[PDB]
């Protein structure tokens, strides 16, 4: 189970690995039976086939970006939430989201549950 500085260096690693595109390093982070809830609100993907799935239909294009806007907030109970942006483009015009991510870690370090809060109100043009 993560430290504090271990939930900030574990959620500061998945943003890189947004950021560069790594599908495969992403699910890796992801306990075999952990959750995904993307955005939240939308019923849970399960499963490290179908989070694989996920990732690949948001990032295959390769084009996407991701950065921090502020600090991870960690728990001692192997938790954290952390604000970012994420780049991407529909019809060729650039489009940013800002998205806060909520994620419990299990006692191995990799990702329980992932909860992302966005909605329309979150996408600027």
């Amino acid at each position: 189970l993560p430290t504090a500085q271990e939930v900030q260096g574990l959620m500061a690693r998945y943003i890189e690995l947004v950021d560069v595109g790594d599908i495969e390093a992403i699910v890796q982070m992801y306990a075999d039976d952990a959750t995904v809830e993307d955005p939240f609100g939308q019923p849970p993907i399960h499963g490290r086939e179908q989070i694989a799935a996920f990732y690949r239909q948001g990032l295959g294009g390769g084009k996407v970006r991701a950065c921090l806007t502020g600090p991870v907030r960690a728990s001692h109970n192997g938790c954290g939430a952390m604000p970012f942006r994420v780049e991407m483009v529909w019809n060729g015009q650039p489009c940013a989201l800002d998205v806060i991510s909520v994620m419990r870690f299990d006692e191995h370090g990799r990702i329980q549950t992932m909860q992302a809060y966005w909605s329309e109100v979150n996408l600027s043009v």
